[PDB]
């Protein structure tokens, strides 16, 4: 059995930062770009080691997302990686299941946007799927994003949300979801 | 004889139900009971530095992750919340101690640190390495941009290795109660 280690971002000593990047870039199905590094940056990443090396990655970092007009304090998942050769046994449980205890202890809702394919993964964990219109709050405004609907899930933490509403995340550079 | 008294870090998830409570009372009575609601739930979702005596929480500060639009971008910042010294322990560099926690916290993974001092804070906080912003403020609110004028000069910052214009506009996210 595995366990992941949380680390804030600014525990990550150079070597370990070094090694996550590289392994996280190197395991994403998605085109993980540099923006997509600097989104995995500011918060706690779940950590596994397998002697000396990272083989497994997923950080929460804090961000609002707006929801009927309230802004929800939000930990939202970036860059779940695994490295190759370690698929198959059970590490994303690992790695979510410190991310969720996270999410418990110091947000409103998790939220993450799924593969196609990890949907059922989520789903099995308790996540639930936004199936309303997803947008961005953009420095023009409310713009929506709808390539990014049905890729959004939540965890939320003893709150109750209508997932066929509107969920309007905050702005940044690259991919907003 | 050098008495010298530091802080741990911990992070909001980790705090347990009894230091959750200690923390809020504390820092309302420094704040002389003007701590709402909405101002607490902003110290929520980072990393909080803690100082204790006796088992009872004597200061706290918290640095929470948010994101700042300056020059069409927009800057990962470490923003500090709930700056609060019982005053019973004040005169022993306890703010400078809190200080020193929080900005190894932005130095290891923000972009900049920013705050809204107090106007008899803004000493200390210059005297660190934290830039008075000059341009005007504004905030990214649901309906589009809207300045912020009360809150002009207020805001410092601590850039990271990033050289900032304190004269342009600097507008931050969204969210309820106080925006800055």
């Amino acid at each position: 059995v595995h366990t992941a280690r949380l680390v804030h971002t600014a525990d990550l000593d150079s070597e370990t930062r070094q090694d996550i990047r590289q392994m996280v870039t190197g395991a994403f199905a998605g085109d993980f770009t540099e923006t997509d590094w600097e989104h995995t940056l500011g918060g706690m990443h779940a950590l596994i080691w397998h002697h000396g090396a990272i083989i497994a990655h997923a950080a929460v970092i804090q961000r609002r997302l707006i929801y009927r007009g309230n802004a929800l304090r939000c930990g939202y998942v970036e860059g779940v990686a695994v490295r190759a050769d370690w698929r198959g046994q059970r590490l994303v449980s690992a790695l979510l299941d410190a991310v969720e205890q996270v999410m418990r202890g110091a947000y409103q809702l998790g939220a993450l946007s799924s593969s196609a394919r990890a949907r059922r993964l989520y789903a099995s964990r308790g996540w639930l799927p936004w199936h309303g219109p997803t947008s961005v709050l953009a420095p023009t405004g409310p713009v929506r994003t709808p390539d990014d609907d049905g890729t959004v899930f939540v965890l939320p933490i003893d709150i109750s949300l209508d997932t066929s509403a509107e969920l309007m995340c905050d702005w940044r550079a690259g991919d907003v979801w």
